[PDB]
RNA sequence: UAGUAGUAGACA
């Protein structure tokens, strides 16, 4: 009922105090934050951090490995197969029998080759048998293993295999002698990767794509050397399962010139284990480190290299197994850029440099070069700018030892390029080239930072590294509240102790005055839209049911109980719903839960979020009350923060780009014209900088204590302060939290045995050694909106503030808040009289007019500063850069109005990152991912090519690739081409149609030739395809994208029979979630126990080798593999006879669901012009499941939570007549129950949903115009 | 100086 709380009291806050508090402030000497670029200056920050960096690391005279697999070629590669294997076996072990060895690693190959040789024909028949014809043998256990027990290993071998089952230094890099070979090695083995090894989208794709990248690409070795290592990396994780692990192996390719030795390893199924391999090949061009090899054995007029004993761990190996592709895809990326970029095709040297530059740095997955490239991607902006804190970031780029050779030619690299683009057309980075826009670059450097997945910290030294800043900055809260008392701190000091102090300005500490100031002046602008805002926050769900939300279900994460080893649980969010929903005796409201859980202290945890970034972000798991008490928060200020702009966090995550765009454009409209100040006219030149700017510490650094105030003086619609109340109160509740140390770091810290003073000083931040106290800081993720809306607020008060100082001068402000990020437009005033101006202006008593005479945007910037940190907002020095043409925000490029969206990141995670739901889910998923890139900005040429790579990946992996085991040709008496996609099917489909017409289209036109087969000519194999589809159709009715388709704590407290008949009696419950206690506990016991919520709570990337044999189909209410769905479709289909209602469906299927024909309807021609790049703009394509409910309501409970759950409670009768009708243009349970975007154009571009399919006809060709 | 990782002792 909205319990009343202790409403804050205003006190006399007055803008005219602050503004005199800024006229003494601007009235002396400042000094600016961002160090104006130079090449002088960027040279000599190079030189004095390589002299310290000198003496920082210990010296390394031996460059440590950086290759993870060496393997050289010299011939075209063939994809290996189990008899090309066995003979290169056989060959590889006579060639290496004939060898001395001379190392452990020789003698450890030698004993083991010999072993392989001398293995029994039953052995050698078992070996690389299949999995139903092994049978187990004394030699051989396992379809690809042999054993190897000490009888038959030498003393040398034995002592390697001792020492492999048993101060950090770095090189001179100021030294020009490990520089020059540094960039030797590498250049060479660049050079060896670049050798030559000796419908209308259709068309377009083979005349540009296809003759200047594909073509090129297919001779040069990096090509084929990128198969190859896809081959061992097959061969590596076939070895990595629970059962291979244990036992050697022994493979080989390109007929034995590459050998591949596995040692008994730990499976990679274990969390933390490594497979341990040696690779042996013949020296060649390729990836070969002389430096690094083992030893170089030499046999009669050649050279046979052994490799050191590699240990590679699930991520590298699942990085290296699609590094061909993650450079292919890199490659076209870069290729269209350059063709965006200088209107022309790249020539066969760049484009070959390009793409063994991208192999080799997908092949070397190291933690390294990752931090390296993601200070890089900071860097190079900083540069480019007129100021920034350069300094800062070259000062962080050499905090790192360089022990790898690849590291110094990499550094060398980016130190050349920096220096010469302060000195200034932009350098390229991995070639030659020169471009002529900055997008290109960054986006070059950004791909660059892309190929490396996520994931590459210490598995162990990064727990403690999350903890760290977490425990420093809960220290320094501490010592200030030790130094200016508890009450100061916690509510802010007074203007008048910041006038006498002065030191009190700074992070963790908030003037009562500043926060006061900013709600007016947002008030002020809400004042407008009070009704709406009212509208808003009562919109949110106060009222509501709190577990009957989508999020409170979701299987996200949260604490449990403190247990009595003294940390916090990990369980999911629905199993403490379900907790509690046991527990209480109602499912209460938001506010409600808040009162039941008001005195519980806040608890929470961190863990890794496994990122790419130099140093592991953590993002915190909370525990109940507080993510009640965070939501109310989050919801009070969200309803708050969307009917204000100038915050782009409210904003969807398609809109902010929009929105973005058009407040540039409006800086832009502003920038025209001059302005005209009264003499007391003189024209003056309206200017425009852009701050990209970013807050040093945006929730370690801050108080939360500030939003207190800011809630108690934000103006709503509401005409009591109930709600206001409610949320200051979940504000003070939410300011002190147990922060819990993982299980990890604990048992780091005990294992210890003795602690080094650093370690000493974050364990006594935790008395009982589990939990310690942070005050202040709301956890990272936590408060956004408020954070967002908070700092709209301060730059708003610093607006209003700058207008009452200089009321003479019309300035121009835009701000934009994406939490820390934001953007700052300044529109200031350039003289064309003005100094006299100013100069009357200061001996008239205004001493703060000096600051404007030169450079007033450097006094305006110092002002923004200073009043954001009279709240919490520190401005980073380092990663904050002025501009006058360029900006960067979300991630994104903004060149004025122009916008460069990177799409790179999801057409590389297309391979890299699958669903696993099913063949048919996980291919629409990654031919889904095609399309937002295809979105985003990425041309169809290059969709395409990143299609067709991501449908072969998943082909390779099912098994449905023709010629391998699941190729549905051979069992289903077809073409491949006429399979229906979910019982293999091609999957080729144009990218256009998946953009335009759908995903499933492949399988809906393949019912199209079906019918028009079977009607016209009553074929015997369009029958068959028909029985095909009646499976389809079966299955999906059977077991209950959009088509159709072929143990924990509480999911065992209602039996699967009892879900079952409440399942099929409370057949509402399917689209909408209940509201009584019993009813949803019901309901959340058995979405535990859905199989696609158990496999949803990468392995599974790597399990899906093994899982590709084994029974995950689904087959009448049984568990059954692929091979016996696609028996069952073809003995179903020759057993199959039409029917009247099956023919009626197809039907109406086919006449109700056509753009494919427009698609190669339309006609195209070669306009007599060159093709020319524009200003890149976005533009935008242009409850149901109540209504669903209300259909299957019968009982009175579900009718009564189908009408709450329902925005509109009671016209769902009309809706639902209104539905019908709409399924009648395109009414029983059966049928009712089957039926259940933002892209980057060019500036001409409309927004209507075919004119940006029309453009995409328009971009198929990357150099020449097209007309339709 | 077997690998990954690391100016947190790990995988073991
Ligand atoms: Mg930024």
């Amino acid at each position: 009922y909205i319990p009343d709380y202790k409403g804050m009291e205003p006190i006399g806050a007055n803008i005219e105090d602050l503004v005199d508090y800024s006229k003494d402030w601007l009235s002396r000497a400042r000094n600016f934050s961002f160090f104006e670029v130079k090449g002088t200056a960027v040279f000599e920050c190079f030189n004095s951090n390589e002299a310290n960096h000198c003496q920082r690391y210990p010296m390394s005279r031996k460059p440590r490995n950086f290759l993870l697999i060496q393997c050289s070629l010299i011939t075209s590669y063939k994809p290996a197969t189990t008899l090309s294997d066995q003979i290169d076996s056989r060959r590889a072990c006579s060639y290496i029998l004939n060898l001395i060895p001379d190392t452990p690693a020789s003698y450890l190959i030698h004993d083991m080759a010999y072993r392989y040789i001398n293995l029994t024909r039953e052995d050698m028949i078992n070996y690389y048998a299949p999995r139903i014809q092994f049978k187990q043998t004394q030699n051989v256990r396992e379809p690809g293993t042999f054993k190897l027990t000490s009888s038959m290993l030498r003393a040398e071998s034995k002592a390697m295999l001792d020492l492999l089952n048993n101060q950090i230094e770095s090189l001179n890099i100021a030294s020009h002698i490990v520089q020059s070979e540094s960039v030797s090695l590498i250049t060479k083995i660049l050079s060896d990767l670049e050798l030559n090894i000796t419908t209308v989208l259709d068309k377009f794709f083979q005349n540009e794509t296809q003759k200047y990248l594909i073509d090129v690409l297919k001779k040069t070795t990096a090509w084929h050397i990128g198969h190859l290592i896809r081959d061992i990396t097959e061969s590596l994780i076939a070895h990595s399962g629970l059962k291979r692990s244990k036992y050697w192996s022994l493979h080989s390719y390109n007929n034995g010139n590459v050998i591949l030795f596995i040692l008994p390893s730990k499976s990679l199924e274990v969390a933390g284990s490594f497979i341990r391999f040696i690779t042996v090949f013949r020296i060649g061009p390729g990836l070969v480190d002389k430096d690094n090899l083992d030893t170089i054995l030499i046999d009669g007029d050649s050279q046979w290299g052994v490799s050191k004993v590699m240990s590679i761990d699930l991520n590298r190996l699942l990085a290296l197994n699609i590094a061909f592709e993650k450079a292919l895809i890199a490659t076209a990326t870069w290729f269209q850029y350059y063709t965006e970029d200088q209107g022309q095709f790249p020539l066969q040297y760049a484009i070959r440099s390009v793409f063994a530059n991208h192999f080799l740095l997908a092949i070397c997955q190291k933690m390294k070069l990752c931090a390296i490239f993601d200070n890089l991607r900071y860097l190079i902006p900083a540069v480019t700018s007129l100021y920034s804190g350069f300094p800062s970031l070259i000062e962080k780029l050499f905090e790192r030892p360089f022990k790898s050779s690849l590291e110094v030619y990499i550094y060398y690299n980016i130190k050349s390029l920096l220096v010469a683009l302060a000195q200034n057309v932009y350098p390229s980075f991995m070639s030659r080239i020169v471009y002529k826009h900055y997008r290109s670059l960054i986006s070059e450097v950004t791909t660059c930072f892309f190929l490396f997945e996520k994931g590459l910290h210490g598995n162990m030294n990064e727990e403690a590294k999350i903890h760290l800043e977490t425990v420093e900055w809960a220290l320094k809260f501490r010592e200030k509240e030790e130094k200016y008392g508890e009450s100061l701190v916690e509510n802010g000091y007074m203007m008048w102790e910041l006038r006498a102090n002065a030191e009190l300005a700074e992070q963790q500490l908030y003037c009562q005055d500043a926060i006061e100031l900013a709600a007016i002046e947002l008030n002020k602008v809400l004042a407008t839209k009070s009704s709406v805002v009212a509208n808003s926050i009562l919109s949110k769900n106060w009222e509501e049911p709190y577990f009957s939300q989508t999020r409170n279900i979701s299987l996200k994460g949260m604490s449990g109980q403190v247990q009595e080893d003294g940390h916090l649980s990990s369980s999911v969010t629905i199993i403490e719903a379900i907790r509690y929903l046991s527990n209480s005796r109602h499912n209460p409201s938001l506010l409600k839960l808040y009162e039941e859980t008001r005195e519980q202290k806040a608890m929470a945890r961190i863990v890794r979020k496994y990122q790419r970034t130099e140093a592991d972000r953590g993002f915190f798991i909370t525990t109940l009350p507080t993510r009640c008490r965070l939501e109310i928060i989050e919801d009070y200020y969200d309803a708050i923060a969307k009917n204000i702009s100038e915050e782009y966090i409210s904003y969807g995550g398609e809109k902010k780009i929009l929105a973005i765009q058009g407040a540039l454009e409006k800086a832009l409209r502003w920038a025209s014209g001059e302005s005209f100040i009264e003499l007391s006219f003189i024209r003056m030149k309206r200017k425009l900088m852009y701050v990209s700017a970013d807050a040093t510490k945006w929730s370690p650094g801050d108080n939360s204590a500030k939003f207190r105030r800011f809630t108690s003086m934000l103006h709503n619609g509401l005409p009591n302060n109930k709600l206001k109340n409610c949320v200051i109160d979940a504000l003070k509740q939410v300011y002190k939290t147990d922060f819990f140390m993982s299980r990890k770091l604990r048992n780091y810290i005990d294992s210890m045995e003795s602690l080094d003073p650093h370690i000493k000083q974050f364990l006594d931040f935790f008395p009982d050694g589990h939990h310690g106290e942070v005050k202040g800081n709301w956890l990272q993720g936590n408060l956004n909106k408020c954070s967002s809306l908070f700092g709209v607020a301060m730059s708003l008060l610093f607006k209003q503030v700058w207008t009452n100082l200089f009321p003479e001068l019309d300035c121009f402000f835009e701000f934009a808040h994406h939490s820390d990020d934001a953007l700052f437009i300044y529109g200031y005033l350039e003289p064309v009289d003005w100094f006299l101006f100013v100069s009357q202006q200061i001996q008239a008593g205004h001493l703060h007019w000096f600051s404007v005479n030169t450079e007033m945007w450097k006094s305006m910037f110092n002002l923004h500063e200073h009043i954001l940190l009279l709240g919490s907002i520190k401005i980073s020095p380092k990663k904050t850069t002025v501009s006058p043409t360029n900006a960067e925000f979300l991630s994104t490029f903004f060149e004025g109005c122009a916008v460069s969206i990177p799409f790179v990141k999801i057409l590389l995670g297309s391979l890299s990152d699958l669903p696993g739901l099913g063949y048919f889910d996980d291919l629409a998923a990654a031919q889904s991912r095609c399309v937002k890139a295809l979105d985003l900005g990425a041309s169809p040429q290059v969709a395409q090519l990143a299609v067709a790579l991501c449908t072969s990946k998943v082909e390779r992996l099912y098994g449905t690739a023709p010629g391998m085991v699941n190729h549905p040709a051979a069992y289903l008496q077809v073409k491949h081409t006429d399979t229906p996609i979910p019982l293999g099917g091609n999957g080729a489909m144009s990218i256009m149609e998946l953009a335009t017409a759908g995903i499933g289209m492949s399988d809906k036109n393949l019912l199209k030739r079906a019918l028009l087969g079977y009607s016209h000519k009553r074929q015997k194999s369009m029958l068959y395809i028909l029985g095909l589809f009646k499976f389809l159709m079966k299955l999906s009715d059977e077991t209950f994208q959009f088509s159709f388709i072929g143990e924990f704590e509480f999911a065992d407290m209602y039996t699967s029979k009892f879900l079952e008949l409440w399942s099929s009696q409370h057949v509402t419950y399917d689209y909408i979630i209940p509201k009584g206690r019993d009813n949803l506990l019901i309901y959340l016991v058995r979405k535990l126990n859905d199989p696609s919520i158990v496999t949803a709570m990468l392995q599974l990337r790597f399990r899906m080798q093994a899982k590709q044999h084994m029974k995950v189909c689904r087959l009448d209410g049984e568990w059954v593999t692929f091979r016996e769905v696609l028996a069952a479709a073809n003995s179903f289909a020759e057993n199959y006879s039409a029917t009247s209602q099956d023919m009626d469906l197809f039907q109406t299927l086919t006449s109700c669901t056509a753009w494919k024909d427009f698609l190669n309807g339309i006609h195209c021609d070669v306009i007599p012009t060159k093709q020319v790049q524009r200003a890149k703009v976005a533009r935008t394509f242009t409850s149901i499941p109540a209504v669903i409910g209300y259909k299957f309501a019968v009982t009175v409970e579900e009718m009564s939570d189908v009408l709450d759950t329902a925005k509109f409670p009671d016209s769902l009768s009309v809706d639902l007549k209104t539905m019908k009708d709409g399924v009648y243009r395109e009414s029983l349970p059966d049928v009712m129950k089957r039926i259940a975007r933002v892209v980057i154009v060019q500036g001409n571009v409309e927004g209507t949903a075919e004119a940006i399919c029309r453009y995409w006809l328009k971009s198929m060709s990357l150099v020449k115009t097209i007309r339709v």
